[PDB]
């Protein structure tokens, strides 16, 4: 069971209005024959065009929604829409263009899915809510075969040049013509009861129906997002590394052990409730607190309502103390905690569009987090940057140039001159603090936290 066989049957009754008397009994070999596509027993790492729904599901930064709408089929001129917002239309003689032969529009599409996956995927699946024209309007910009590498570079062939007769990866394709070897998937086929939009309408408000080709496009995407990472979770599947992985959750691990370590010197709360990852360690081990654990997996359709999380009768007394919601989405925080909220509008490769307002996130497993709400942090105020350190002054084992800052919480910077060490430190964790905060995370605290507070923690 690793690839979707091509004698597996495809339910035809969506496609009968575009395609009438379109036999019920219909097998993938048959489908893509009646494509336009010759497969030729070809065992070359190709081996059918469309995909299953957990072969989808670890290529999700391929995810292209693509939807074509007749405008008036060889007679008629095509609207082509896709995920990305655009619609071209070609003719056989929201961003709306005019009417081109195919010839050029194969080059716009081969651009435009370079652009937009070159830094996301090795491939693109176009993700469908088959009907007949997105099919059949395939041989018009899909060349298939055996499996290739590019003509500059060592990744996968998933595009091809007329032109100059050679194959490219989404990285070096300026020029290309078709798309080579794409991958597809009909959402229709997971079986549902009714059209489109009454489908993804039952989930998300944020996508509207404009009967453009790209809106439908959106809505097919959406629609596949939620049935495979909002109403089903997987946390086992792993993906790889496509950019700043790495540094963004070390400095996630930076940033919280500071953040709770820095609250209870200035304020001593005598216990912690630590609300969230039910596998969590207490990011503070040397603290005086009480550090009491309540579990919580990463909600990944509606933001918890605090109201579940806290009543229904544990310290239970949460007013007690401070609460730690790391990456733990709630509707509104109480006023004595400390928050990492991620934002759903941040612009980042690891950042998918999501279903309802909210982002699929993807480092190392996908996260399908809640619209983010600013409503939810009426009773905090926004944490500021500072950077807090007990530690020695002690260079040990780099070209220095004076460090002058007032959020260097040390007893160097107290004392008026901040140490090598400390600057060295300081300059490290602002580029940890950055990194995290431009990979779309947001930090809030209680009102009462004040940095000057700090300061005594050394006498
Ligand atoms: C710790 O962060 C990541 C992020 C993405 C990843 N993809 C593969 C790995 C390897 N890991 C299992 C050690 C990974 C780690
Ligand atoms: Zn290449
Ligand atoms: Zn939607
Ligand atoms: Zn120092």
């Amino acid at each position: 069971p690793t690839h979707l066989s091509v004698d597996t049957k495809f339910k035809t009754e969506g496609l009968c209005v575009d395609i009438p008397g379109i036999p019920k009994d219909m097998t993938y070999r048959r489908l893509i024959s009646m494509m336009g596509f010759k497969m030729n027993y070809q065992v070359n790492g190709y081996p059918n065009m469309f995909i299953t729904r957990e072969e989808a599901i670890r290529h999700v930064r391929a995810w292209i929604g693509f939807d074509v709408e007749g405008c008036h089929g060889t007679n008629l001129p095509l609207q082509l829409g896709f995920s990305t917002g655009v619609n071209l239309v070609a003719v056989p003689t929201p961003l709306m263009y005019k009417g081109l032969p195919w010839n050029v529009v194969r080059i716009k599409i081969v651009q435009m899915l370079s652009d937009t996956l070159k830094n996301l995927s090795d491939r693109v699946v176009f993700v469908l809510w088959a009907h007949g024209f997105e099919l059949t309007s395939m041989k018009y910009f899909v060349k298939i075969g055996p499996e290739r590498t590019c003509c500059l570079c060592d990744r996968r062939a998933t595009c091809f040049s007329t032109a100059s007769d050679t194959y490219a990866c989404w990285h070096h394709s300026i020029g290309f013509d078709y798309v080579y070897n794409p991958f597809m998937i009909d959402v229709q086929q997971w079986g549902f009861t009714g059209n489109l939009q009454s489908n993804h309408d039952l989930y998300c408000q944020v996508h509207g129906n404009a009967h453009v080709a790209s809106c439908d496009a959106i809505m097919t995407r959406c629609l596949a997002v939620h049935e495979c990472f909002v109403k089903r979770v997987d946390w086992t599947i792993e993906y790889p590394i496509i950019g700043d992985e790495l540094k963004i959750n070390a400095a996630c691990r930076k940033v919280q052990h500071m953040v709770v370590k820095a609250a209870l010197l200035a304020d001593k709360f005598p216990v912690l409730h630590d609300i969230g990852n039910p596998k969590a360690i207490k990011c503070v081990p040397q603290a005086d607190v009480e550090w009491k654990f309540y579990d919580a997996q990463p909600c990944s359709d509606k933001a918890y309502k605090i109201e579940e999380l806290f009543y229904s009768y544990h310290s239970d007394k949460f007013t007690d103390g401070v609460c730690l919601f790391w990456n733990c989405n709630v509707d509104r925080y109480p006023a004595n905690s400390i928050v990492c909220r991620f934002d759903t509008r941040v612009l980042s490769n690891l950042n998918l569009p999501g279903c309802d307002g909210g982002s699929l996130y993807v480092n190392k497993h996908a996260f399908h987090t809640p619209a983010f709400d600013k409503s939810a942090f009426v009773n905090l105020k926004q944490l500021p940057f500072f950077y807090y350190s007990d530690s020695p002054c002690e260079s040990h084992g780099i070209d220095y140039v004076p460090l002058k800052s007032a959020t260097c919480i040390t007893r160097c910077n107290l004392g008026g001159a901040v140490c090598r060490h400390h600057a060295n430190e300081y300059r490290l964790y602002l580029d940890a603090y950055n990194m995290m905060i431009s990979a779309g995370f947001s930090l809030w605290v209680y009102k009462q936290f004040d940095t000057y507070n700090l300061w005594n923690t050394f006498t």
